[PDB]
């Protein structure tokens, strides 16, 4: 099995790579054995297809815009259990593995908690055997890299395909028109679209395998060209040349994510990339199920809601209800009421977030230029239901206003949220206090009239990525007590709980945190060239930059410690390493701000000599999926610290939460069903709550009392203000403070006191190793619920109604 | 030839067929029950393509070890075509491929057909350096290609309403398996900025960079151990407003790699083609150099590396002008980066330089104006201007009283805009210049560039082109090929000289007999594919009389076009009179912006709906137009050809390489004393080839009295006729102006001549009619025809360049 494994290496550096060993380079390898691999799942991936094929089980079809999947190499060496063999095969060779997984690139299609979520939910998917296939776009550029140039961040292309992807496979013989533009004629035979460009959609498909299963699951990714065909409206004159040069322009619509996390952005080039996945995504799926068991009988489509699930990954996908409509309607030739309640039947949509400048909003003129026909399928799937809320409350002229799916204030927009309700059979949140404001407060009238269409469904991560991988010390530590079922089924860590008093396990425990430190610490002195105090407490905070997610509380916390250290330099100190990382999304000012700030402050904190070994702050630059990986691992204290009320979930909570951090946060999203399987005591939660909050927002929010009333912030605002950590720009952060003042939203200088208290409570019981250890491991034994695993089950009990295989 | 008999041969084939299904598996990903014929020529590609990795290696190897001189061809054009059966042929691997193949229950055929033609080329050009690969691999010469990897090749032509439209050649749609992309040897190119002049010398600033991401394609010999490579360039924007549109900007740097020119002989000066030539350039002398450097004989001293030994060790053959600027950019890196003296670095230069010129067509020279120049490559326009001084010192020096002789003489044109004539670059910069005929070269030497070869007249030479009789013979012309094999041997493949054996069959009918027959099959196979893609009944015992070439008002498909209507007139005046019967087939793409060469196509796809209609023509004649002529379907109708158009006014085409395909495919030639059709004639016997017309001193004659078109229109009844009706509307009825622009260009602009050899070229093809009736002597005349073709082998013709330009041996 090893010999095996290096003969198949081999022959792939000498075939694939058209490479003696002589003048092989490491990418070479990594090539070698990423096909090597590959080899390994391709009877799996074929037999899954025609398992699917003769037994016909309900498919689900999860589409997004985004696919957060990192990189493919050890993900799938563990799922398929090749691991321990392809580390020895490599080593044999005189390579090393770990060297050769560095080579490749993150499939970074996404930009945070939503992108990332369709890849966990992937992963559960195939390992529950589960017919699932995800759908989404083949951006040719990711997320964006990150660097930092004079403390700020600078954006460069992630030309994550320019050496090739050995993970895909692309399938031109699948490629699909898709349609923009043009203009509509109602006529005799039926409605029918017309004068329209068309952009071709070639699908690429990459293996989902399952976690020790026979099971090998689809991502089909699209990815845009332009057709060949002359049409005789192109006898127009024009240079030849340019005119090739200008299919860029169709092109162009699959060629980079939008790296905006939870901000609507009305670009017409976003809205294209909306239509794009999902016309071709609802073409295919149509297509499998016209060529399945299914696909002959009266109308073929009463059974297709039996066969086909589509989950609308938050409202990017929102256009597919209509596109549903559409080829129901012009092209099947189904009455309209039969096509709505299939479609009803078909679709199922989760809510991601309730702040106001994420919600999807297009202007109607948009979408009547762009899709004409959508359009009119959007007003008339508005009109049924207003004509039915004025049927049930006649005298309710302003519900009519809040339910309707365009807002007229002027330039009229269409709601895509309540598209998405009036066009599913099921809308979900992703944590019970997300899912309760969903319900009760921002879809109140929805739900009111269909109170069993709105669900919960609890966020969790794969704990394959986010321990076996990320974290194997810790996955073989866990598996030598308890065994290894706790991978398929994580509810099981619970038997942990056993081990409370068993002190050589604790030791055990602190232990593999320790080497994941040692090992993180030399990653961070490889590139940062700063001298990490080994024993000190790793306090992280990773996460996109945003005012709401609130890096710049944090911020306050670091230069109130520096100031404290300053005072009184012979008073006790437990030392941290404060690490903070994350994109800021290019036009999101006051993000980039936050970033210049932090690196500021690092720069005054690192080199203060004062200081030295008790604190160190890094930003850590290009937080991505696979370093997502590496410093998790390494983590004590995870900072979870958004406001109360605006945080839907999080899932890296919950990924530190299983890899033996504790947690200092709000009550805020998923932090409180952590608190509820681990127990409010096992985590540092401060702050004000969802009550709290709506409290000081009607009192109104005045920032600058706190500023009066706090002498240790005040300190730090000024220093901030008057050029302490901005010597050579004293007016640097004026930005900032004017926002904290005066436009704070997310109410830091309201937490700043509950949460400086709360960290002084963390330095305690960091000094108490057998205390915080023994906290760490009822953390580990409550993660359970956490595994998307659990999320998947639910999912396709309460909404697709499939069953695990 | 590998066996497909024994115990070994069953083993051979059983093994094609594992490779087979392992990559329909494990790289195509695809179960047979949903596989489709694309799939399966994929697999088998891939199969094939494994089969030459040992060779490939080892001749990588063998060059690093004995360290021979290595030659590059620089071409901006390689039109290859389809790589699969030529592959399988050269491995010895067709038969057992195809063993596997039915076996296995699929049309070997029908996967042939599914291959995108890499058609990075536009004719003659892109085809000779596609020849010479083949040709510098079977010889064992350690030869490289170098181009550049265009997205998208010469458009695919259709016919819409009789005119020309293009569609975008998307060959790389569905990937492409003989490639493999080598990242770590990816290069920077530069661009703009300007140049500063400091205390440490010239610095060329402020650049826009653009990265050259390398291709490579293995190129395999005839049945020997060498498989040579074919390494393309692509462009990529490095990873170094609006963040989105900085993302789609990136679409400019990859433009440069986007599309080929789809100009035949025509100069276009756009930026974007400046930098296409640059690009290629710069990458490839960079790699030629990084070679060298790790090389056996990269040595080190004071200064740094010593390029002392360089033109020992490398040869850069320049295909056309096109990579002129290969000269002042190995300068640049000589002086600028190197820091050798300038003296030494142009010795080197020269030394390592030859440049090969294709035509003296004056539309088809490049000059390309200083502004651009300037603009885009400032510190090159230094380099030049330098060149050029102290190229014009020297003929000061020489030749003090001739004021004249240095303007003659300079790379810059002066007059209005100032242009850099690139043709003389590369004379002075390199120590070879050659023709590829023997009148063309005379011409470049004692004419053009006279008083070039006058100062230097052993630079100048000749290099005869050639075709290589592997893809022009053993592939599209099986038949033929193993015909010639039961009556001499095999050995013709290696060496084309030895079908003169054939004159042994002179007057055994027998012979005569089995070459018409293979003619015939060829004939029919042809003849289907025409009428499944065209309204056409075809005449099956009919004369096949083709013209295929790019359309150009100096190839004169106007005069094949004149004479056509002329065949008809005769057919409506006589009805029941005797007429040889042919189908008449005219193929070729049009550059888009040539409006008279669309013009032409206009008027041919006209003239067919009319005689193929009209119903007292009938089977006597018709007239194809036969769409998107390309190197795979020169494949298919060259043998199927019986007379072959080769009609260039005297002194225009250079040379000609479709003359010599159709030479040694069993058609007889109709054609003008121009360019290879001279040594064609040399070699089979001037009476054995049907020439007619004015020849190179008759043209000169014409032009120093001045040519009057409407001379011979007054005096030839039938051409009055013929062009009335297209000047009346005869074959254009609702729309009678339509080929004004034509008659216009015919009467008063016509630099080539059509009128002038209509009559000479009517009788001509009376001739040919005639002893088409007796097979036996037709048949004698193709036999002393391909019996004399193996001059044409581009064998013969790369011998010739290794053992007078290169200094290289054959191995
Ligand atoms: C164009 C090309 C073709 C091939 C087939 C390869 N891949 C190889 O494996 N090439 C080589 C294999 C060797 C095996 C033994 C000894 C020497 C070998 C050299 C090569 C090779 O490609 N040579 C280089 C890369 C070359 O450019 O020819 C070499 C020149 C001498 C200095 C070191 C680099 C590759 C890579 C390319
Ligand atoms: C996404 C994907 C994955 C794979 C692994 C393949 N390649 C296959 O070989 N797929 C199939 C194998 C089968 C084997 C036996 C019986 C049925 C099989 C079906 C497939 C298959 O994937 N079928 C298609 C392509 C499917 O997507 O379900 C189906 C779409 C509708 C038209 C008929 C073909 C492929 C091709 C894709
Ligand atoms: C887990 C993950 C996220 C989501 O983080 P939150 O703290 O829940 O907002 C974002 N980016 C990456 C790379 C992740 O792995
Ligand atoms: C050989 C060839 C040419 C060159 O033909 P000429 O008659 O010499 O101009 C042009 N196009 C194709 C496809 C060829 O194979
Ligand atoms: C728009 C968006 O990305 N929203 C995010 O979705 C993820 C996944 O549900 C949540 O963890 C997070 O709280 C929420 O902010
Ligand atoms: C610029 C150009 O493509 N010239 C062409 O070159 C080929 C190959 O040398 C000749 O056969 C032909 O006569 C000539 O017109
Ligand atoms: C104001 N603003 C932005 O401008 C922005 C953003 N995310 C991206 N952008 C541009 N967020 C979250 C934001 O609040
Ligand atoms: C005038 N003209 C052109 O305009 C042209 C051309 N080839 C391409 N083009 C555009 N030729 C040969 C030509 O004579």
């Amino acid at each position: 099995n090893v010999a095996e494994l290096k003969k198949s290496f081999n022959r792939h550096l000498h075939f694939t790579l058209v490479k003696d060993r002589n003048v092989a380079t490491t990418r070479d390898y990594y090539f070698a054995l990423a096909h090597t691999v590959r080899d390994h799942l391709v009877g799996r991936w074929i037999r899954t297809q025609q398992h699917y094929y003769d037994k016909c089980p309900k498919r689900v079809y999860y589409l997004s815009l985004e696919f957060y999947m990192g990189r493919t190499l050890q993900n799938t060496m563990i799922n398929l259990g090749l691991q321990n063999a392809c580390d020895e095969a490599i080593y044999q060779l005189g390579l090393d593995i770990e060297e050769l997984e560095e080579i490749e690139e993150d499939a970074g299609l996404g930009n945070g908690g939503l992108g990332r979520l369709a890849a966990c939910f992937l992963d559960s998917m195939a390992t529950l055997g589960l017919a699932a296939y995800g759908y989404g776009i083949r951006y040719e550029y990711g997320i964006f890299n990150q660097k930092i140039r004079d403390g700020w961040q600078v954006e460069e292309a992630d030309d994550w395909l320019r050496y090739g992807n050995p993970w895909e496979k692309s399938r031109p013989e699948f490629m699909l028109p898709v349609h923009f533009y043009g203009k509509v004629e109602h006529t005799n035979t039926g409605t029918k679209w017309i004068d329209t460009q068309v952009v071709l959609a070639l699908p690429y498909d990459t293996p989902v395998p399952g976690y020790m299963n026979n099971t090998v699951n689809t991502m089909r990714l699209w990815s845009a060209r332009a057709p060949n065909d002359f049409n005789l409206r192109d006898f127009n004159v024009g240079d030849y040349i340019q005119a090739v040069l200008d299919r860029n322009l169709a092109e162009n619509i699959s060629r980079v994510l939008y790296p905006n996390d939870n901000f609507f952005e009305g670009k017409e080039l976003r809205l294209k990339q909306e239509y794009f996945v999902v016309a071709a995504t609802l073409q295919d799926i149509i297509r499998r199920f016209k060529a399945s068991k299914f696909g002959s009988t009266g109308t073929v489509f009463d059974a297709f809601p039996d066969q086909v699930a589509i989950q609308l990954n938050d409202t990017h996908p929102a256009l597919a209800i209509p596109e549903l409509m559409r080829i129901f309607v012009d092209i099947e030739k189904l009455p309209w009421s039969k096509a709505w309640e299939l479609t009803q039947k078909t679709f199922a949509y989760t809510n991601h977030t309730v702040l106001p400048e994420a919600l999807e909003r297009w202007p109607v003129d948009l979408v009547e230029k762009l899709l004409p026909r959508h359009l009119e399928i959007i007003y008339e799937i508005n009109q049924k239901h207003l004509d039915r809320i004025v049927a049930l409350f006649p005298k309710d002229v302003d519900r009519l206003r809040r339910m309707s799916l365009i807002e007229e204030e002027g330039s009229k927009r269409i709601n895509m949220a309540h598209l998405c309700i009036v066009g599913s059979h099921a809308v979900n949140g992703v944590a019970k206090i997300h899912s309760d404001i969903v319900k009760t407060k921002v879809f109140k009238d929805f739900s009111e009239l269909e109170p069993d269409k709105f669900q919960n469904k609890t966020n969790g991560i794969t704990p394959r990525r986010w321990l076996l991988l990320c974290n194997p010390g810790l996955a073989e530590l866990i598996a030598e007590k308890i065994g290894e079922d706790y991978v398929k089924d994580l509810s099981q860590l619970t038997k942990l709980h056993s081990f409370l008093g068993d002190d050589v396990f604790l030791r055990e425990l602190a232990k593999v945190k320790q080497e994941n430190k040692l090992k993180f610490s030399q990653f961070l002195e490889t590139e940062y060239k700063v001298k990490i105090n080994p024993s000190s407490m790793f306090d992280v905070q990773v996460k996109r930059i945003h005012e709401y997610k609130r890096q710049l509380l944090n911020c306050l916390h670091v230069i109130t410690m520096y100031n404290r250290i300053k005072k009184d330099p012979k008073k006790l100190f437990v030392p941290r390493t404060v690490i903070i990382g994350g994109k800021a999304a290019p036009g999101y000012h006051m993000a980039k701000m936050i970033i210049k700030l932090i690196t500021s402050v690092a720069d005054v904190v690192n080199n203060d000599p004062m200081v030295g070994s008790k604190l160190k702050v890094i930003f850590l630059e290009n937080y991505r999926v696979s370093l997502a990986e590496k410093v998790i691992p390494a983590t004590d204290l995870s900072e979870q610290i958004s406001t109360a009320g605006t945080e839907a979930s999080g899932t890296g909570n919950m990924k530190f939460m299983l890899n033996g951090a504790l947690t200092i946060g709000t009550m805020d999203g998923a932090n409180v069903e952590m608190a509820e399987e681990a127990g409010e005591e096992n985590l540092f939660i401060f702050g004000m709550r969802i009550d709290d909050v709506a409290a000081l927002d009607k009192k109104g929010y005045e920032a600058k009392e706190y500023y009066e009333a706090l002498p240790e912030l005040k300190l730090v605002i000024d220093q901030i203000d008057n050029g302490f950590f901005s010597p050579k720009q004293p007016d640097l952060f004026k930005d900032i403070i004017n926002m904290l003042f005066y436009h704070d939203r997310f109410k830091v200088f309201a937490d700043y006191e509950a949460y400086v208290k709360c960290q002084d409570k963390v330095s305690q019981l960091y000094m108490n190793p057998k205390a915080w250890n023994t906290m760490v491991l009822k953390n580990i034994a409550a993660s359970g619920k956490f595994s998307s695993d659990r999320t998947i089950k639910e999912y396709a009990q309460n909404i697709w109604n499939v069953e695990p295989s």
